[PDB]
């Protein structure tokens, strides 16, 4: 099993994976694992919001950050499927921006 902290580390390890990958098959596995961990983290309650109602604006913001992240991952997967390996890898910068601005502030 995995908790939010575990899934966060999986997400960040596979963000590094995307940046260091050498071919389409590799980036696809990195992006797949990031997407799986993102969906699992999205269902958690982050430490700063444990006193909030589950549908509070803050929890909606937390979850929307992952919806953005998952959309960016899917966009990068499409590029990787098209053989645009370098452009797929470039999504790492924007994934970090989403991660930092939406989710990190709740940990």
């Amino acid at each position: 099993s995995a908790d939010l902290e575990d899934n966060w580390e999986t997400l960040n390890d596979n963000l590094k994976c995307i940046e260091k990958a050498d071919n389409a098959a590799q980036v696809k596995d990195c992006l797949t694992k990031m997407r799986a961990a993102a969906l699992d983290a999205q269902k958690a309650t982050p430490p700063k919001l444990e006193d909030k109602s589950p549908d509070s604006p803050e929890m909606k913001d937390f979850r929307h950050g992952f919806d953005i992240l998952v959309g960016q991952i899917d966009d990068a997967l499409k590029l990787a499927n098209e053989g645009k390996v370098k452009e797929a890898q470039a999504a790492a910068e924007q994934l970090k921006t989403t991660r930092n601005a939406y989710i990190q502030k709740y940990l």
